[PDB]
RNA sequence: AUCAGGCAUUGCCGCGAAGCUACCAUCCGCUGGAUUAUGGCUGAACGCCUCUAAGUCAGAAUCCAUGCUAGAACGCGGUGAU
């Protein structure tokens, strides 16, 4: 069709500033800062109300108004971000070979090494993107909880470490071995 | 004659340094980036879902480099003495 214009609104809670010019989306909340530049897109932002963000697409299209959805998702993915921020719980699943995972340091950098995964000789290294905070977790034997920020750190960071423990040549239907994303939240509690 | 030699298409036999040479001998043959397949993240379209659409992570003996050989006899630089 090229749609004429097309909008979506982006609400802004109690106590959070959004800086946007040109396309850099900085938002600051009680958590912190997160900064995120979306030149790649072409929308247009415009502040109603300091509460309300209208971003917009004119002569849009299928591809195109898409994209628009999109970015108001990733934007008030960043306002979550510095407003509640996000955890991510992963369980050890193991069937016989306990997994000994922890926090090391390699001059000042925070890696997680992951020995005898499956008796597997080899100390996985998986670096904590900054930004991230990982906690082993008690009260749940075998857990590590990745928090933080940005909603990208987060899950990617949680995403290397279940990706680096995939089992090889195997049936991964009988080795159902490795750590998994169990949950995915907010850090805030009252909910 | 002796000694010492000639000729036998290098007279033949044993040893024979130097040279060349043999997986028949010895030494030596590097580690970064970007990717494919594939598995993922965030995430609309499609109130959910979704690795894909925007963006992105990981990644092969692949590709491009580090390296190695040559150096354009019409590519070039610095320098000496003239």
């Amino acid at each position: 069709m090229k749609y004429i214009q097309t909008e979506q609104q982006i609400e802004i809670p109690e106590g959070v500033t959004v800086s946007i010019k040109s396309r850099i989306v900085k938002v600051v909340g009680p958590r912190g800062t997160l900064t995120k530049n979306l030149k790649h897109i072409d929308v247009t932002f415009t502040k109603v109300n300091n509460q309300l963000i209208k971003v917009a697409v004119h002569n849009g299209d299928r591809k195109h108004v898409a994209a628009l959805r999109t970015v108001k998702s990733l934007v008030d993915n960043m306002i979550t971000g510095v407003t509640k921020g996000y955890k991510y719980k992963m369980r050890y699943v193991y069937a016989h070979f306990p997994i000994n995972v922890n926090i090391v340091e390699k001059d000042g950098a925070k890696f997680i090494e992951v020995r005898n995964f499956l008796g597997d000789k080899k100390i996985r290294n998986v670096p904590v993107r900054d930004g991230v905070t990982i906690e082993f977790s008690t009260n749940v034997k075998d857990e590590i909880v990745l928090s933080g920020n940005s909603v990208e750190d987060v899950s990617q960071n949680a995403a290397d470490l279940q990706q680096i423990c995939r089992v090889r040549n195997k049936d991964i239907r009988k080795f159902l071995d490795g750590i998994y994303v169990s949950h995915k939240g907010f850090i805030v509690e009252d909910e």
